[PDB]
């Protein structure tokens, strides 16, 4: 019983965390076999990194110094290659997620990890996490078994306390790019299928006072999602839920007619899993995974 | 800025897991230089547990009865012994991936990190508090037996906590790893409940002042207290007593923002009038009492928005 925000246990990308300065600036890299991954304003980019040379790059791995070898630029990560391969590099993919989807954030400050949490990419390309200075080269994973899939890099945080990153391969996520400039976070929204998730996991775990005999169509729940800015719910969503629908016996219409009560009248004092908001940071496959006990 | 419920990196406890088991029973085992630390429970059968006799069920178990299995690779017990509600198998291998440790206990609302592992296995990590009634609000599975609480302030590991049962409620019951229990529990199955829950009061104020420092004052109000008129009116919303200890720790976070402990206090009170009216306050529709004081200052930035 219990049901709590959960990260993927760090320690295969702690392995991979090192120091990288130039100059007066100075943040986190990711070492995976003789290359070391970290944003570009760590340094026209091109026009900037065509001055420097290996030497100017300083990559310290725990209170050894590695040697750059070489570097090169890909969207907005720089590669840096050394002379030493990291003996700890996990098996390994670089992976694109898609809004709505989770992922676990080792925060680091000048290549030491710091904490872990879970968050997930926003529907308006952001993520809501906690970083401070220095922060910067932070990565975003998931484990599926043994391969740790790197799927975000911390790059900035927007005027309204959010953040902006890429994928592992310099592409950002949402509409930003790498530097000072009027940028600002698009509206969010809630993750629908993530709260639906969420409510079958608080049934589970013997929270159904919201159930209700009322189900509903797609196309009737989707108004309602609209109004209370909600991502439209689609079939494939419908199918995903399908698992969780099945082992509590709730259909996902069904499970819809209470989110719509929940909407449109409130808890009524209530709580769900401990909370007084409708979390949306869980996916179908998060709450499937931590009610049986999935290890890595 | 962004304020988040953080764990520590769980790399340096995820080398030291690994699998023990006693007959049927296989649950999680810490791996500590030569020595393995566990539930004592494993050695009990499912009957055994209403009224169960250790030390008889122990007498007759030989090293070779336990298999530890470290990764793919099984470890040989070369001897054993019993400490409170621990086991403690001695091994003939040390563990290389032994970190600098230390075996701390700690009090009601200092928070932890838990490492949830099945089978030796670490499946996830999360962040949470010893509660004022000595029970964790965790999650956990059948399996997670052995799984441990740890804070790892500078490089150093403070194992604090060991996974021994869950409780009707859903709550759960452990010890530190000397074996002593947090909480009037037994490992036994015998009409074991938790005790009325209390909120972390200066937990509370804490993340108050987290708030503050993140830039939101919408709470605040013009009034002060005493502290034991702010005593009974928590204790009205049962919060526990804040002490004077509660102050003193507050202090650099009152220093750091210019309010009062006191101060906050009378906006915790009207916030208990009152409730949150819509609003939230770093996320939350409820008042969040599981960071501390220290977890603030290490989280929270040095300067005030
Ligand atoms: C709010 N930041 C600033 O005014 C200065 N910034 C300008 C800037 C511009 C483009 C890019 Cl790609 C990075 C940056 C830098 C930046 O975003 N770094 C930070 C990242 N994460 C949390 C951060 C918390 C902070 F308190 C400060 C700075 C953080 C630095
Ligand atoms: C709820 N417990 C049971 O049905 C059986 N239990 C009885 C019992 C009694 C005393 C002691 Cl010290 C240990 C145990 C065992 C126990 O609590 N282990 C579990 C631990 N944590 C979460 C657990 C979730 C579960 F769903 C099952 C089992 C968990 C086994
Ligand atoms: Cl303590």
């Amino acid at each position: 019983s219990g049901f709590r925000k959960m990260a993927f246990p760090s320690g295969k990308v702690e392995g991979c965390m090192v120091q990288v300065t130039c100059g007066t600036t100075t943040l986190n890299g990711l070492w995976l076999d003789d290359v070391v991954y970290c944003p570009r304003h760590v340094i026209n980019y091109e026009d900037l990194l065509i001055r420097k040379s290996n030497h100017n790059f300083l990559v310290q791995a725990g209170n050894v110094q590695l040697r750059v070898i070489g570097h090169s630029m890909q969207n907005c990560v720089l590669k840096l290659k050394v002379d030493t391969a990291n003996p700890k590099t996990p098996k390994y993919k670089f992976v694109r997620i898609q809004p709505g989807q989770t992922f676990s954030v080792l925060a680091c400050y000048n290549g030491s990890p710091s904490g872990v949490y879970q968050c997930a990419m926003r529907p308006n390309f952001t993520i809501k996490g906690s970083f401070l200075n220095g922060s910067c080269g932070s990565v975003g994973f998931n484990i599926d078994y043994d391969c740790v899939s790197f799927c975000y890099m911390h790059h900035m945080e927007l005027p309204t306390g959010v953040h902006a990153g890429t994928d592992l391969e310099g592409n950002f996520y949402g509409p930003f790019v790498d530097r000072q400039t009027a940028q600002a976070a698009g509206t969010d929204t809630t993750i629908t299928v993530n709260v639906l998730a969420w409510l079958y996991a608080a049934v589970i775990n013997g929270d159904r006072w919201f159930l209700n005999r009322f189900t509903t169509t797609l196309n009737d729940f989707n108004l309602v999602a609209m109004k209370y800015n909600y991502e439209p719910l689609t079939q494939d969503h419908v199918d995903i839920l399908g698992p969780l629908s099945a082992q509590t016996g709730i259909a996902v219409l069904d499970m819809c007619a209470s989110l719509k009560e929940l909407l449109q009248n409130g808890m009524n004092g209530r709580t769900i899993l401990g909370s007084a908001l409708l979390e949306d940071e869980f996916t179908p496959f998060d709450v499937v995974r931590q009610c049986s006990g999935v290890t890595f």
